[PDB]
C-alpha cells in the first residue's frame, strides 16, 4: 500500500527532543504511561483512582485490591504482530471508557508498547464517532493525532512496525 | 496556516540525488523545464512544437515567430510570495492547455520556481476535474503527486516557504 507507506514516512518524525514526563490522558477515563506512572499506582501513590491497568511489558506484577490488571507482553521491536492484539484491546479500552473505569495502558517508556494501544484506541473512538469517515480523512486524522500526542510527550510510537501495522489497520482498512 | 504544517512535514524529502537534465510533460500541453530547455526551443532543436513559453526569471528574452513568452518575475528565495501570482497562472495555463498551445514553464534551475507552477497548474487542474475533492482528498493528492513529479526530476518544489505556500492556497482552502 502506497498510502500506508506515505503516512508512515509523514509520521517519521526522528529523534526525540524530550521524554514522556507523567502520565497523559487520552480520553475522561483512559490514560498513557510509562513504569513510572504503573509504579505510582501499585504504591497507592496516585492521584487517580485507578481501577485497570494494562501492562504492555514482558514482566508481570500483583495488584492491590480493586486493580484490574490485564497483561498484554510484548516486546519493543520490528517484528513484533499487533494485528490481532488491538482490535480486542480497542474494544476493552472502549468498555471500561463507558463503564467509566479509570484505566492506565502502560509499557517501560511508555512510548511505544502503549503508545501503540492509545494509538490505535484514538483510532478507534474517532471511527465510532465517524464510521463514515473516508481513507483520505482518516490518513490526515491519524497523522494529526500522532503529533498532538507526540506533542505533549515528546517520544510516542516511535517502533516504525508498530505504527505501519496501525496505519494498515486503521487507516487503509475501511 | 496551523493544518498546512504538517503537510509541509510530508514533502520535506531531504537533498535532491539527481538534478533535472531535460524537460518533464506534465500534462497533454504543459511542460516543466528548466533556462537549458528554453535555450533549446528558442534555438528551435526541440523536439516539441512549443508555441508557449512561460518564463518565471528576473531575465526577459526575445523569441521567434510563432513562438509568445509571458514573463512573470519572481525570484527563488525565503521572501517571495508564489501565491499571490498563483491564482492568475493557473488560470493562463488552463487557457492555454483548452486552446492546446504546447507550453513550457521555466525558472533557471526548472526545480522551485517553475516547480511551483507546475504544482500549482497540476492541483487547479485536478480541483477543476473533480471539483467535490475532500481537504484531506487534496492532501493526498498533493502529496502523491509532489513525490511523483520529485521522482522524474530530483529537485522539485526544495523551496519549503513555495511548497507550503502551495499546500495553503491548493489544500487548505
Amino acid at each position: 500500500e502506497w498510502y500506508a507507506r506515505l503516512l508512515l514516512r509523514c509520521t517519521r518524525a526522528g529523534p526525540p527532543l524530550a521524554l514522556p514526563s507523567g502520565m497523559t490522558r487520552l480520553t475522561d477515563h483512559v490514560y498513557l504511561g510509562s513504569a513510572e506512572d504503573a509504579r505510582a499506582v501499585l504504591r497507592g501513590d496516585s492521584g487517580v483512582d485507578f481501577k485497570c491497568l494494562v501492562n504492555m511489558t514482558m514482566s508481570k506484577y500483583s495488584t492491590p485490591a480493586g486493580i484490574t490488571a490485564y497483561h498484554i507482553p510484548l516486546r519493543d521491536d520490528d517484528k513484533t504482530n499487533i494485528a490481532s492484539i488491538m482490535p480486542a484491546l480497542v474494544k476493552l479500552l472502549a468498555r471500561l471508557e463507558a463503564e467509566q473505569k479509570p484505566t492506565l495502558v502502560h509499557s517501560v517508556a511508555g512510548v511505544n508498547r502503549s503508545g501503540a494501544a492509545a494509538m490505535g484506541y484514538v483510532m478507534h473512538k474517532r471511527l465510532a464517532e465517524n464510521p463514515t469517515m473516508t481513507q483520505p480523512a482518516r490518513f490526515v486524522y491519524f497523522l494529526k493525532t500522532y503529533y498532538e500526542i507526540r506533542d505533549l510527550r515528546g517520544a510516542f510510537l516511535e517502533n516504525a512496525n508498530f505504527r505501519y501495522q496501525l496505519i494498515k489497520m486503521f487507516v487503509c482498512d475501511s
